[PDB]
């Protein structure tokens, strides 16, 4: 593969997103600013109008994500780890409208919130995708207080699908049922860090960090429980009760030895025909790139990239320009841009 | 892939090697029992006559190795930890002669030395492997004392080329020049737990935990100095690699022209893809089985080999699709 470095000096990137033609890719550093890279001009200053975030352990400035009509409407989500009281905190995301000079995030305003608020640090889970038709799915950490994923009742650990203005879809799963939150899309995860959009089934993919093993790649399914914490394959751990539990769903892929999963990408562009009806996945623990090679539904193959580089892959975007572009997650972060042949 | 669980009940093996015909399977357990397994017969008692090792740590009876002529000759090598008198120890090789019914080792004797003893229960290397002029390959580790690796008049962190006797070829680098091991192929290795003939190249090839962390893989060069000399692939966090063979087979083309090494510590088969002498993919294979693999060798009959390093340790055999 080929490697190109265009930019460094970032400090904990989380996550990029590429706005329309040439105009440049947005970037989170999580202690809480909004980045413009381009071509040109390189990096901008922090942009304006970005909302105070809890920057303690995993929490900061999470997820940026363009709206699908960005163009018409120059909208920009975020998500974020957002403080609550009694020292702890939970995720929240909010839009805003980027500056017609990119200076500025304007009328940035909360559209959801995980509540309760139980993460003292950790599990905020974060990533953002919409769907075909422009539902926001919203992956949420169980905040490292294990059994709510499965309580009903808590915005932990899961899969949440809301409108693009963040109100509750009519045909939601739980919608009218009494002891369930309605945002709810699917619910028993762990820590999701990979949220993404199959180009050519138009499922969302999700995957998500094993506890000292057990890495999941999932489909998510509307109102079907995950397994977190009865069903694991990490280690065993006190609720769980084997690694296949009757009434939850086993993860379309799992590792025994947890690569660290972090961001995800499909494949589709024409520049590299070899990597097509592939997805790639950043490892932060194992430091590399991992390519799934697909048939439909099915894994057949998984493959190695950049392992020699040293580097902890936090994101994965595939461009419009048939590259890949991947943050890499430490003090002295980079943006890279990674291509196939030559 | 297809996968067979030949043979439970291994205690830590490290080495398989095969017998010409047919014959079975030599195989190693880490404590000190060479073993003979046979499809239609499963595990022989332990043979006799097989050197004292040094059980400790990383260290015990390593590689088992027939000769070439073994139908002939029954001649098998041994590499293993041997003990010292100060409480070092080094690693060693030898061989004997494999009495007709398989149940002794006859006059085993050791025919190369790494001096001094430096290791504690670490970094021994241990691999063997014959090139097709048949001088024999001997990977030896640092013994985790990483200064030694550069130094010319020490045998920690070399790899050795001798004759099939043990003789030094007087075509070996350093014959001749002074203060210099004459034994020495090349130099600046750590722990090398990888070695193996390329057959297509009739190149040795060799991977290691690679002295500037991580582990890396390499065609080493008569005289060079690993570290200097940059790796043909390089693994910044270790997968902990060990065991190494190229597929040449028939039976399975989707695989010829792959490179195949375990995993220990990612518990897992990596098969790489070649294209002359350079990598230009990673597979990785057998990562549901959970276990570490600690040694590969491609078969006569066109399927793997491989040896998991645990209590339990197993023997495995492993075909495309
Ligand atoms: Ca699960
Ligand atoms: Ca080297």
């Amino acid at each position: 593969p080929t490697v190109s470095q265009l930019q460094d000096g970032l400090e904990h990137p989380w996550s990029l997103a590429f706005l329309p033609a040439e105009q440049g890719l947005l970037i989170t550093e999580r202690p809480g600013r909004l980045r413009l890279w381009q071509q040109d001009k390189g990096l901008s200053p922090p942009i304006a109008g970005v909302p105070q975030v809890y920057a303690e352990g995993q929490g900061g400035l999470l997820e940026v994500l363009p709206a699908p009509d960005f163009a018409a409407s120059r909208r920009v989500y975020l998500s974020f780890a957002e403080p609550g009281e009694g020292g702890k905190a939970g995720t929240a995301v909010g839009y805003g409208r980027l500056s017609d000079d990119d200076a500025r995030l304007e009328n940035f305003k909360v559209i959801f919130r995980q509540q309760p608020k139980l993460s003292v640090g950790n599990h905020f889970g974060g990533k953002l995708a919409f769907d075909r038709q422009g539902y926001l799915f919203i992956a949420l950490g169980e905040n490292n207080q294990r059994p709510t994923a499965q309580e009903t009742d808590k915005l932990q650990g899961k899969l949440v699908r809301l409108t693009a203005e963040g109100a509750v879809p009519p045909d939601n799963p739980w919608v009218g049922q009494a002891g369930k939150r309605p945002e709810v899309w699917s619910y028993g995860h762990r820590n999701p860090q990979g949220l993404a959009l199959n180009p050519w089934s138009g499922a969302i993919w999700e995957h998500e960090h094993g506890p000292r093993g057990g890495d999941e790649l999932n489909i998510p399914l509307p109102g079907k429980n995950y397994g977190w914490p009865l069903a694991t394959y990490g280690i065993p751990i006190p609720e769980a009760k084997g690694e296949r539990v009757p009434g939850t769903e086993q993860p379309l892929h799992y590792w025994r030895v947890s690569p660290g999963l972090s961001g995800m990408a499909f494949y589709d562009g024409q520049r590299f025909p070899a990597w097509r009806h592939s997805l790639f996945i950043g490892a932060l623990a194992q430091k590399a790139l991992i390519r799934l090679t697909l048939e439909g539904d099915k894994v057949v193959a998984e493959e190695r990239l950049l392992g020699d580089r040293g580097e902890r892959i936090r994101e994965v975007r595939s461009g419009p320009d048939g590259y890949l572009y991947l943050l890499t997650d430490e003090r002295d972060g980079k943006l890279l841009k990674v291509g196939a042949s030559l």
